[PDB]
């Protein structure tokens, strides 16, 4: 469709719109007593032109799948986002004045309780990665005409995650993606490093494969023109702006970031801005081409039961890849992402079978998580991203923000614990249960054999929120029948007798060590009950307690994880105060070191012999 | 000092050295049965030239403060690092064959139990940030002649953290820093994105402010020459290499990352490499100029007691800045780092008083943590880095690796919990206690007033490991006398009576809410004991239990944090099984939202009224 070259009246209306957006940003933040009007004002022309000339969207249906996407990466400019959606007719204008109130959903930074927000922002440097996922989805999955626009701050460009996204977009030729850089010179507490050295921003963008255009970010005409030309590459509109533009005496000054105008000043400034507005008549949004496809919403089911055999040996990391590939044959919604570890996590199996739905994210875990979040928006795909669980610590802020974004993503982290052996602690996940348990929307699966792994993959696919699956390197025996029923929050008793003296809770390699301990102890005429949690969060408190009551109240937890935040603490917190119940923990007490898997389980006190000794100690 | 232009014999000796390093890397990884010989072999000439022509260091004293630093950012090339230190005469050559054994310290990736390792690597993309801290320290603090060399992989350059470090080095004019990029074309599971497009690497480095030189990374002469010219900017030596260089049939091939050669193949290949070596005679290291200054090692003491007054109001975030500035007058070892939040964390106070020892790190928390780790190496400084606690989640992998690095850094995270109010959840730290408690070397301080904050700063300065101080936004009353003695692991009972019915444990704003609850309850003739942990890790289990035993066994924890991994779980895990002890928790159950601080404490069930109701419930 042809560019509509605006006449002077349309240009003036865009200026009038920009100034209305300034006024609202000031009014709202002065009413609240907090917020970031100067960060809004540098972006006012950008916002006016995007929403009232360039973008195509249904103003009354912001989540519509055919719409262009807008991502406010500099989320503290929320008041101007709210203002455009009022200008577009979706929000009531009076509601803007309720910014930041407990009685409003116009919160301090954008959040998905707002129909016009897909991802929460507020932690800087994450929006472009989400936008890349949206754009990748648009070009390669939806195969639709929508475009994706992401507005970033200049201080924000100091985040490495932004540059991961830049690189991703050029690798994947996201010519439906536009990044708008609000180069307003200043950060929060000092000038941004490059200030108004526009040429250096251009060189950095070009070196990362983008088409880069420097503009006057306060010229509505230059913005219309620059946004009106599609390219064959991701495009960076590098906008020279002034922080607090239009606020006389504040424009281009330090000491104003995140400071509202006092009421007396707001009144005077608003009168001046209003004097520049030529007409009250608002521009209307223009609707999109409706070419996004339908997506099915039904539950996704494995095409058959697991086909393992009891006694066969397989590492849960390999079972994950097998199960994910299997699930991919059941539904085209499943996509897989991995950060140059596909041969070790076994997501390569999925790539072999379903290459068009695998996204290689390279060694950039922060961006990988953001891509997944973007791909999941508007329920367009069901993503499974994988790496070593240790390296999900590199993406914790993205995971944290994903929960604030109410995102439905699945994350599988392999190589947990000391049982990986020789690579040593840099590769050992020993804090991932702590990390993922702290994510409020999380479900944490810790499958102990191949059957449980396949069931965890299936359950995760159909579970909302942040699903984490912890996989392991050692080959361990299949212990479950492949028709064993598995559910979130339901544990399994895998060994019992009427004369059990301790309930031992293990998972993954420590479940198998507990079973080996039981065999050692039978020689001493000591029986133990062995319990496999299946999910660490939520925890089957009832079965744990019922088990403990059959074993003299005694629970022993054993885990290939640090003491804090893991299985032992979860269990302790669940049962504390219950009469006659005791909980004893075995876990890894310090940074480990290289050795064979069995040697490290021994050294760190979580193998069969440590378990047996702890049991004997409890009995006496 | 003049470049010594090598003769053909010295060049041949450097080639011979490179080939010896290949042989050792193969031998060691074949002996271990695991490791990354192909990743070693691409770097062999680089390593030979750095260690035996360019660098200046004491071969028998790798930690010597006058030495040039080398950082192996691509840590999986550990076997070649070990091999150079054997070649230099520090390690016994026989020991190289014990790679990855539980009986050896030649672990899978480098770790600081090795004298020649300052920081652990293995999580890719972190070494350059550490190197930047070392170089900044060398140029601006030590004011010494040592240089810093950091070897990176090409896949590794996909990490955003690398680009943060690139930008930092040019901002701070680190002309004593050299990054060597091993552009061997291949990552772990596919070619690296840019493969051998050397010009694009050059453009990216130049756009980020570095002097960039493309070389044949297998030419010892080109390497000598390129390393021999100092510059006025940080310098990137962009080395075109082949993965598995020198291994016939493996060089430049996929499917070989992290795969050792089988013994039959290793023998054949080693014979071929050995046939290329002209002389067995080894080159000797050359020693450094000894111009690094002495650094004092004594305990650092505040110059006077805190000067607060009981009843005065101050936010602990502001007390942190005051206390840090105060401590800076006591010792020149203290340095402060912050990520464009100095006005909000109050580290700006330190910057005002001690500007030469403040490092602005901009909006790049991952790199900030790495800079701090680098600055702490060899005990050259005592760093305190600050941001909002929420944004330390962006740096969790750096923090995790800092503990593996046995680093002594101090981290202060502000803006904890819902009590910040209107900014909303993106800015609210609700998982930081979980995160930092899971770090094995951590001490977690949660000061509840200005006095406790100043004491926490002082204690942290003198405590090894990863020290975290959690600060808060609300002004709360000073409750402690300024001569109150504080110690790690020692809690305080701040309200008691003989007829106390519940021990209520709070911290920060919830300690003050608990005190307000006690006042509400006295009206009902209910007294509660109130306990302030001071440190969450380690936890004063004895005082908690002694308190509980005076209050009918009943403990109530209340925290401005999520349920998992926080104060409630720490307490529960400490006391579980103790006869007659019960623990009830109040915490934040889901992602919050914007409102006034008091409104959010109410909504999320952690204010004075929630506490009072929970207490009444326990009594009945
Ligand atoms: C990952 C990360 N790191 C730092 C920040 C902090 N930050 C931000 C906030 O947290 C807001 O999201 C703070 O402003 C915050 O609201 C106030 O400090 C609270 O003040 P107080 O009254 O509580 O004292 S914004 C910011 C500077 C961004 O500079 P830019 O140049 O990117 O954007 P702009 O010039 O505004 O267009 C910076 C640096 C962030 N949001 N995300
Ligand atoms: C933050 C981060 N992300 C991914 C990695 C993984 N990674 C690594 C390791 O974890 C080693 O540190 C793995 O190799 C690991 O040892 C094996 O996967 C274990 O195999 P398995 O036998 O257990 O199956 S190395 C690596 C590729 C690095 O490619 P580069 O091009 O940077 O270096 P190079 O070509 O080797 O000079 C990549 C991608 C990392 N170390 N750090
Ligand atoms: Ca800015
Ligand atoms: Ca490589
Ligand atoms: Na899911
Ligand atoms: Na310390």
């Amino acid at each position: 469709e042809s560019y509509h070259k605006p006449d002077q009246q349309k240009l003036q209306a865009l200026k009038d719109t920009a100034n209305r957006l300034r006024i609202s940003s000031i009014q709202a933040t002065t009413a609240a007593g907090s917020g970031h009007p100067t960060s809004c004002c540098s972006a006012a022309e950008i916002m006016a032109v995007l929403f009232f000339h360039t973008m195509r969207y249904k103003s009354q249906d912001p989540r519509n799948p055919h719409n262009d996407r807008f991502v406010l990466s500099k989320g503290h400019a929320a008041p101007i986002l709210y203002a455009v959606w009022a200008e577009a007719g979706f929000l009531a204008e009076a509601e803007l004045l309720n910014l930041r109130k407990i009685s409003s959903d116009l919160d301090g930074h954008p959040v998905p309780k707002q129909a016009f927000t897909d991802v929460a922002t507020g932690s800087l440097g994450q929006g472009l990665g989400a936008a890349c996922g949206m754009a990748y989805t648009g070009k390669y999955f939806d195969k639709a005409s929508y475009r994706v626009y992401c507005l970033l701050g200049d201080g924000e460009l100091s985040q490495g995650s932004v540059w991961e996204a830049m690189a991703f977009a050029s690798i994947y030729k996201l010519d439906n993606l536009v990044a708008i850089l609000d180069i307003n010179r200043l950060g929060q507490s000092d000038p941004a490093p490059l200030q108004h050295q526009m040429d250096i921003y251009q060189k950095r963008c070009e070196a990362f494969g983008w088409h880069a255009i420097i503009v006057d970010g306060h010229s509505v005409e230059e913005l219309c023109k620059a946004f009106g030309q599609a390219k064959h590459q991701p495009t960076a509109i590098i906008a020279k702006t002034f922080k607090g533009r239009g606020i006389t005496g504040v424009e281009d000054k330090e000491s104003w970031h995140g400071k509202p105008l006092p009421k007396n000043m707001a009144e005077q400034i608003i009168q001046e801005i209003y004097s520049q507005i030529q007409s009250k008549k608002k521009i209307l949004a223009t609707p999109p081409q409706e070419d996004a496809p339908s997506v099915d919403i039904a539950n996704i089911r494995m095409p058959s039961l697991p086909s393992y055999k009891v006694g066969d040996k397989i590492a849960t990391r390999k079972a994950y890849g097998q199960a994910l590939a299997k699930l991919g044959h059941a539904s085209d919604r499943i996509i897989a992402l991995d950060g140059d570890t596909k041969n070790s996590t076994f997501s390569e199996i999925f790539k072999k079978e379903h290459p068009d739905r695998f996204i290689e994210c390279y060694i950039a875990e922060q961006n990988m998580v953001s891509i997944a979040v973007g791909c999941a928006t508007r329920n367009r795909t069901v993503p499974f991203c994988s790496t070593f669980a240790a390296f999900f610590t590199r993406a914790f802020d993205q995971i944290r923000m994903a929960a604030i974004s109410e995102s439905n993503i699945n994350l599988c982290g392999s190589h947990c614990g000391v049982s990986i052996g020789e690579d040593g602690p840099s590769q050992m996940a020993l804090e991932d249960l702590a990390m993922f348990r702290s994510v409020p929307t999380s479900t944490v699966f810790y499958p102990s054999d191949g059957v449980a792994t396949e069931k965890a993959v299936e359950l995760a696919a159909n579970t909302k929120g942040i699903c984490f699956i912890r996989t392991s390197r050692p080959e361990n025996a299949i212990i479950y029948n492949n028709n064993e029923d598995f559910q979130v929050g339901q544990a399994k008793v895998v060994l019992k007798s009427k004369d059990d003296q301790v309930t031992v809770i293990g998972a993954g390699v420590t479940l198998h060590e507990a079973l080996a301990a039981a065999e050692l102890l039978k020689k001493e005429k000591i029986n133990i009950r062995v319990l496999d949690p299946f999910t660490i969060k939520p925890l089957d408190r009832k079965l744990i307690l019922d088990s403990a009551r059959a074993t003299k109240g005694r629970i022993l937890t054993v885990e290939d994880h640090y003491y804090e935040g893991g299985i032992g603490e979860a269990v302790s917190s669940a049962v504390v105060g219950e009469p006659g119940i005791t909980v004893t923990h075995l876990a890894v007490n310090r940074v480990p070191r290289s050795g064979k898997p069995a040697e490290l389980l021994k050294m760190f006190g979580i193998d069969r012999d440590a378990i047996a000794q702890a049991v004997r100690g409890l009995i006496t």
